[PDB]
């Protein structure tokens, strides 16, 4: 399996984050699902730190008894599509979402993610 | 035109259609918007009907507003189809983007699955 997108993933549970970001190609970027785009645009420069915040994120939901379950990893082409939840301790629902991956020359052009939202 | 009730369902909506769009989804398949309390909202079949003439009501206001929706293509893969879309103003700027993930059985729609990208 040579998809960046399964290295990425490898790379982040081994928590090497430098590997994980250079699967992204040098034009990538990382589209959060909310801001005013809508949405937000992290630039290549910018994945280093936000993956940071959200490994850090990820330790603290942990160690508060949350889990992250990730649906099965789609590929078709040049695209990836991952669904992925993070449950409480309890199985409430606080996140919901799904990535859409755009890949070039093996690397990850665009990760873009949309979310389920509470009102 | 596809046979694919995704397919299906769009036709009939251009078309004015909305029983027979309705009638893309299964007996017990569900239309789950991106917001709400789950997070999201599943809406049963029973009030499929009445929320598509609520949304179309709100497409043909867009629409004479202006605004444009512009969808990506159908991806299709083992039981399901993944299609962006996104809500373009006449000069292009984003109103709404997000991705709908249909899960398909026996040539209808089981789930409809919205999601989006928010403004905060
Ligand atoms: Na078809």
């Amino acid at each position: 399996d040579t998809s960046p997108v399964a290295a990425f993933f490898a790379a982040c549970d081994a928590d090497d984050l430098d590997a994980a970001a250079d699967c992204f190609a040098p034009d990538g970027v990382w589209i959060v699902a909310a801001g005013p785009e809508p949405g937000h645009t992290y630039h290549r420069k910018e994945i280093p730190g936000f993956l940071a915040e959200i490994i850090g994120k990820r330790d603290e939901l942990d160690a508060a008894g949350a889990r992250m379950v990730y649906g099965d990893r789609i590929v078709v082409a040049d695209r990836e599509f991952l669904e992925f939840r993070c449950e409480s301790a309890t199985g409430e629902v606080l996140e919901r979402g799904v990535d859409v991956f755009t890949l070039r020359d093996g690397k990850i052009l665009v990760k873009d993610v949309f979310r389920k939202a509470k009102l």
